[PDB]
C-alpha cells in the first residue's frame, strides 16, 4: 500500500533517482505517491523515473533571519507532471527559469531539490 | 501562512469534527491537501473553507487486513467539488458513486477524517 510506496521513494532518492507514478489505465502522471490514480482512480499504476529536468512553475520566498531566503516552489518536469520542492538559487530564480534536480542529504537521508541552471 | 501552520490548523479542525479544504482566489481551484501555493495556478492567494462533509465514492479498492479480512480505501468526491483519499466504513455496502459522509476517528491522540456510507 501507500506506506510502502513512500518508503520506496526514499530508496530511489538514495540512488539519486527522481521517481514518479504513471497510471497504466488513463496515462496520468503524478509525483505524490498514492495507490490509486488521483485522476481515474485505477490501482494499475507503476513507478517511473524522471530525467529531473524542468522549470519553475510557481515560487515564493521565505526569508530567514540573516536576510537570506529559501525558495518554496512548484517545479514542472518535462515528463509532464508538477511537484512541490525547495529551489536552490544559483542563477536568478524566476517563473519559467529552467531547473534540474539535485539530491541533498537532510538529517541523514537524501531528498530531491531543484537548482536553477543556465 | 506557512505550510506547517496550515497543517496545524487542519489538525485543530479535525478535532472540532470539521473537514477543511482550500480554495484558490485566483483560479477557483479547490483542493484538500494543504499547500501554500495553489497546485493548479501557483497562486499564494488561497483561503481555508469548510466542507459539509457530504460526498460520493469516486473510486475504491479493497485492502487486505492481517486478521484475514479487508478494509475499503478510496477516493471520495465532496459535493464542494474536490477529491480526497480516505478509508471508507461500510454502514451499507460500498460501491462506486455511493454517497458517503465524513466521520472522525482518533489515532495516537489526534483525530483524522474518514468516511462512512450512508443509509
Ligand atoms: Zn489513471
Ligand atoms: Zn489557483
Amino acid at each position: 500500500r501507500e506506506e510502502e510506496i513512500r518508503e520506496l521513494y526514499f530508496k530511489y532518492f538514495d540512488e539519486n533517482k527522481l521517481p514518479f507514478i504513471q497510471c497504466n489505465k488513463c496515462g496520468h502522471k503524478f509525483y505524490y505517491p498514492r495507490v490509486l490514480c488521483p485522476k481515474c482512480g485505477s490501482s494499475d499504476i507503476e513507478v517511473r523515473f524522471s530525467k529531473g529536468l524542468g522549470k519553475i512553475f510557481a515560487m515564493t520566498k521565505v526569508y530567514r533571519k540573516d536576510g537570506s531566503y529559501v525558495i518554496y516552489g512548484i517545479v514542472e518536469l518535462e515528463e509532464g507532471f508538477r511537484m512541490y520542492s525547495n529551489i536552490i538559487e544559483e542563477s536568478q530564480a524566476d517563473i519559467n527559469r529552467k531547473v534540474e534536480v539535485i539530491f541533498k542529504e537532510i538529517n541523514g537521508k537524501k531528498y530531491p531539490l531543484f537548482k536553477t541552471v543556465t
